[PDB]
């Protein structure tokens, strides 16, 4: 599924990411943005042969299990499929974990080359919350 921005927005704030370890909406909306233009089926190979998955591109060597990242963990207790669901409910639940992980939201690349720092409140402006 590919979500509207507010769309995005609005199931993020339902799923309890608002201020999740103090990240305001609109940086989440912001990574989505930059890893996955919005969209939930978003997969991406990565140079260590892991894979980044669905609507924040969680990767495959730590965090899911999809059969061919070898000496790699589950740590979110799912198959890296669940990310890729129209019901972000898996992404969102990972991702509290991934963030918990001590980087902040630096874990995702994306977000620190391309939120970090800038006016993220911009990617909620507009909507009904
Ligand atoms: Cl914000
Ligand atoms: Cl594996
Ligand atoms: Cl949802
Ligand atoms: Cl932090
Ligand atoms: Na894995």
């Amino acid at each position: 599924k590919v979500f509207g921005r507010c769309e995005l927005a609005a199931a993020m704030k339902r799923h309890g990411l608002d201020n999740y370890r103090g990240y305001s909406l609109g940086n989440w909306v912001c990574a989505a943005k930059f890893e996955s233009n919005f969209n939930t089926q978003a997969t991406n190979r990565n140079t260590d042969g892991s894979t980044d998955y669905g609507i924040l591109q969680i990767n495959s060597r730590w965090w899911c299990n999809d059969g061919r990242t070898p000496g790699s963990r589950n740590l979110c207790n799912i198959p890296c499929s669940a990310l890729l669901s129209s019901d972000i409910t898996a992404s969102v639940n990972c991702a509290k974990k991934i963030v918990s992980d001590g980087n902040g939201m630096n874990a995702w690349v994306a977000w620190r080359n391309r939120c970090k720092g800038t006016d993220v409140q911009a990617w909620i402006r507009g909507c009904r919350l």
